[PDB]
């Protein structure tokens, strides 16, 4: 068995090896990169996402999101704020002024310790959420715009035609924003691109080691866990690292920089914070391998985790027992 302690694993693509999206996702599953639940791509040195970042500052951040805080440093929920709109520009400006800037800092890991410490103490606000794309058009390897879609991926593998679309959200982030933990809608994979700016620090837990981090969730969060069999879907849940070693909860760490793509697993919990202004461009997509997880995946019918059109669909097929309560929870 390759990688059997499911280490996060980093590869380095020739150009040749980038052209084929389909086939590199397989290559890294066949080194045993899908054991971690979360791997990091560095693209080669020949490509780029586009010609520059000069042209920016216009993207209309519609609704951008106050992260508030209630709990302790190591065990913590966000709630979501909405605040005016604003532009990039202006969202930049706000990031990098003294109330919201980073810290003074040594390094990676120095700003860890601070993050964990002093995150709840503070609500920074995160451009999270925004339907649209940054790369070229003209980029033809690992454009997240131009991804065989997640629809189609069930039609070759099942046969059924069905509804939906499939497209890339981008995130603008300043420092202590926030991810919760959480695996993705109908556990699919993610890919996610850091355009520019400063880190993204991910945690993630193996695949084979999810329901752990479950039951950890179920007794550090009571009350939310009374709500809802499957409350992580409410991405609103934080538990330091400090907390998941406590409790002997299998974990990595990574930190992305600008430039590199990083791609999570069917079914691999992951969180992480961003370490100053930046923006990333994420997307789902389905292999093969997914099949098997999306009907398996656990759902939110508690009213709270409402999500997109094209989720009905895959419900609806995968689950059909499921669907009549989980749709219910949409309604
Ligand atoms: O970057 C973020 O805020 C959150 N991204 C993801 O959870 C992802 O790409 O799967
Ligand atoms: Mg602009
Ligand atoms: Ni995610
Ligand atoms: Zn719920």
């Amino acid at each position: 068995a390759q990688n059997p302690n499911c280490n996060i694993m980093i590869f380095h693509p020739t150009k040749e090896e980038f052209n084929d999206f389909d086939k590199y996702i397989a290559y890294m599953e066949s080194q045993g990169a899908h054991r971690a639940g979360l791997a990091k791509i560095i693209p080669p040195k020949e490509w780029k996402a586009r010609e520059t970042y000069d042209n920016i500052s216009e993207i209309l951040i519609a609704t951008p999101l106050q992260q508030v805080a209630s709990g302790r440093a190591g065990v913590f929920t966000q709630y979501h704020k909405k605040k005016k709109a604003m532009t990039v520009g202006e969202y930049r400006h706000l990031a990098n002024s003294k109330k919201y800037q980073t810290p003074p800092h040594q390094n990676f890991e120095d700003l860890e310790r601070k993050y964990w410490k002093n995150r709840i103490y503070n609500s920074p606000i995160y451009g999270a959420d925004i339907s649209g794309s940054l790369f070229d058009e003209n980029t033809k390897q690992w454009n997240l715009g131009h991804l065989g879609t997640i629809q189609d991926l069930l039609e070759k593998e099942c046969g059924v035609v069905i509804e939906g679309v499939n497209t890339p959200y981008l995130y603008f982030g300043m420092w202590k924003t926030t991810f919760a933990w959480h695996t993705e809608d109908m556990d699919l994979y993610s890919i996610n691109y850091l355009h520019l700016g400063e880190p993204k620090t991910w945690y993630v837990v193996p695949p084979e080691h999810g329901q752990r981090l479950e039951r950890l969730a179920r007794e550090l969060f009571p009350g939310s866990s009374r709500g809802c069999g499957a409350f992580l879907r409410h991405k609103v849940a934080l538990i330091s690292p400090t907390v998941l070693k406590e409790n002997g909860i299998p974990f990595n760490r990574i930190t992305q920089e600008a430039g590199e793509f990083m791609v999570t697993f069917p079914y691999g919990y992951h969180a992480g914070f961003n370490h100053g202004f930046n923006c990333a461009e994420a997307i789902n997509f389905a292999t093969p391998r997914w099949i098997d997880y999306g009907k398996m995946a656990s759902q939110c019918s508690c009213g709270e985790a409402r999500v997109t059109f094209s989720m009905d669909a895959f419900v609806r097929i995968l689950q059909p027992e499921r669907y009549d309560l989980w749709k219910r929870g949409q309604d």
